[PDB]
């Protein structure tokens, strides 16, 4: 058997791929990995991996001439990749040549399987025009701005997300240590990977929440959703297991996984877009949403998302409906929709905002993320995210973030514990975000402090996704279901949200559970929270809520005036609380709230 990988081919791109790839791969033995790059080949360590992976053949030619796919048997290939130059100046560019690819390589053989990158989620839509391209058979693009994005707008409801979704399909070894550090359970937490198996007959006719409790107290198993069809994310009590359910879990290893099988004994005004799965607004002009700083320090906001952008009139787009969207989701109530303020160029911002205008709450400050005056205006003290974000073309982004952290306020309290996540383009300047630990070049982003507590993010740790996509691409369907808040025809033809009235039909579509984060100072967990064990917690919340946790987000100094948590995913029954914990969950819409 053989895959061929094509795009974007160099001695990174090549390293990083067989990295991932041969961590997950259980038939290594019999796999070829047959690499198709464009220029003449330097050996720019051609030779060395010639000798370290006896199983990776290069070609020099093109996807786009039929005879080079025929060289390397595209005929009889399991899939071909298609890596997407990440970085382009034009993305717009960058996607079309990757549809090309796609194009060239259907042509020669309709049935191959093809997963690729797509940069922008307007350009993904075009592949549905390609009339072998069938994402039910196999062929899956991974939407680069539509993932990051989705991370990050998740983590602006449970800080850490993104981490603990990056790391549910990083293909990294375990590794243990000894002492009782922070470090020790952050890395038994990522030792968790995202799984699919059929569920046991057994569990036909109980409801998700009762199989989902009997996976987690007898199976030691954590699972998330069920497929019949579309992904339902923890559904609630009157969701009954039917034959052939597909489950999702969250577990150390496979074996354990196999259990899950083998079990014995308001009318008027269009308020939503036409699938209801979305707020919409009418569409306003940019002028209506545009503050000055006097304007801004009026209006106290707080509990709201301040979006940091660097990028001129020059720059390429973000694509930023792909972190407002999440946001807007029709599962949240219109009362605690966060506002969202961006900050930055209003010549950039002008360019985004022909598919921003239909989200509610959405505010603009021209000006500049650097300038004090401009976040104090805003009350970045007060935000439950500062989102820090470069247009394409991490110093101006760092320097932001210290920036703030270093900023006082009002007693005066410094701006060191207000949340912030930066998005990086180079790992290795994660070393510069905290100053209180260790740095090194050589250690991978996941083992930073930054990247386990959830304050910074980069587009790398989607990269292992094509992996993890080509050996189950049901996880893939997983990640970004949850990410996006659910989901496609009607916005591949327009590139719009289109409005439309409610009715019964699209209203049941707001019965979707979201991201939160449940604290365990009082209310009904606190007594577990005071030293009580985390299984205890998650049955009761499930049972009484079909409220489904997956982790705890920790003080890492849990005397100390630190704030910072990290992550710890899956963690088991016995596992102990404390009263500062926070836990990831997902909760059930609740009509009736108010
Ligand atoms: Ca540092």
């Amino acid at each position: 058997k053989h895959i061929v990988v094509c795009g974007h081919i160099t001695l990174e791109s090549v390293s990083n791929f067989l990295k991932d790839f041969l961590h997950k791969d259980r038939d290594d033995v019999n796999v070829e990995i047959v690499f198709l790059h464009n220029i003449s080949p330097n050996l720019e360590l051609e030779a060395p991996f010639k000798r370290h992976f006896t199983q990776v053949e290069f070609y020099q030619g093109s996807v786009l001439n039929p005879h080079d796919l025929a060289r390397v048997k595209i005929e009889s290939a399991d899939a071909c990749l298609i890596l997407a130059n990440k970085y382009c100046a034009d993305p717009d560019a960058e996607d079309a040549s990757n549809i090309m690819r796609v194009i060239s390589i259907k042509n020669y053989h309709p049935k191959i399987r093809i997963i690729t990158q797509m940069l922008q989620y307007h350009n993904k839509a075009h592949l549905l025009n390609i009339p072998s391209w069938n994402w039910k058979e196999g062929d899956d693009a991974i939407c680069l701005a539509e993932l990051k994005l989705g991370f990050i707008a998740q983590s602006c409801l449970a800080q850490g997300l993104s981490t603990m979704l990056a790391n549910l399909f990083s293909m990294r070894s375990f590794i243990k240590i000894e002492e009782d550090t922070w470090q020790k359970y952050y890395l038994e937490g990522v030792s968790n990977e995202m799984y699919t198996e059929y569920l046991s007959s057994a569990f036909v006719g109980l409801s998700f929440p009762t199989v989902c409790e009997l996976c987690f107290v007898k199976l030691k198993l954590l699972m998330i959703a069920i497929e019949y069809s579309r992904i339902l994310i923890n559904p609630g009590n009157h969701l009954k297991i039917q034959e052939g359910t597909l489950g999702f879990f969250i577990a150390s290893d496979a074996k354990e996984v196999k259990r899950a099988f083998f079990y014995c004994k308001d009318s008027n005004v269009k308020k939503y877009d036409s699938t209801g799965m979305f707020h919409w607004c009418a569409p306003k002009e940019i002028e209506k949403v545009i503050l000055t700083r006097s304007e801004a320090a009026m209006t106290v906001l707080s509990g709201h998302v301040v979006v940091c952008i660097f990028g001129d009139v020059s720059s390429a787009l973000i694509g930023l409906r792909n972190l407002v969207m999440p946001l807007r989701a029709s599962n949240f109530h219109y009362h605690e929709l966060k506002h969202i303020v961006f900050v930055g160029s209003i010549e950039y911002l002008k360019r985004e905002w022909e598919t921003l205008h239909n989200f509610p709450k959405v505010s603009i400050l021209p000006g500049t993320p650097l300038s004090r005056a401009d976040l104090r205006a805003v009350n970045i003290n007060l935000c439950d995210m500062c989102v820090i974000l470069s247009a394409n073309q991490d110093k101006e982004c760092i320097l932001a973030s210290l920036n703030i952290k270093s900023m006082q306020f009002d007693s005066i309290t410094t701006g060191v514990n207000i949340p912030i996540i930066t998005e990086l383009v180079n790992d290795t300047n994660v070393q510069f975000l905290d100053q209180d630990d260790d740095d090194d070049p050589d250690t991978e982003l996941y083992l930073t402090q930054p990247f386990a507590c959830g304050t910074a993010f980069a587009v790398s740790v989607l990269d292992s996704l094509m992996s993890a996509t080509y050996f189950n691409d049901n996880i893939l369907t997983l990640i970004r279901t949850l990410v996006t808040g659910g989901a496609e025809a009607l916005i591949a033809e327009e590139n719009a949200l289109r409005g439309g009235y409610s009715t019964p039909q699209t209203l049941a579509n707001r019965d979707r559970c979201r991201v939160a984060q449940l604290a365990l100072l009082d209310g009904p967990f606190a007594d577990l929270g005071d030293g009580g064990c985390y299984g205890d917690l998650f049955c009761k919340a499930l049972k009484t809520y079909n409220m489904l946790c997956f982790g705890i987000y920790r003080l890492r100094d849990a005397p100390s005036q630190c704030t910072k948590r990290y992550v710890i995913t899956n963690p088991p029954y016995e596992f102990e609380l404390v009263p500062t914990d926070l836990i990831f969950c997902l909760m059930q819409f609740d009509s009736n709230s108010l």
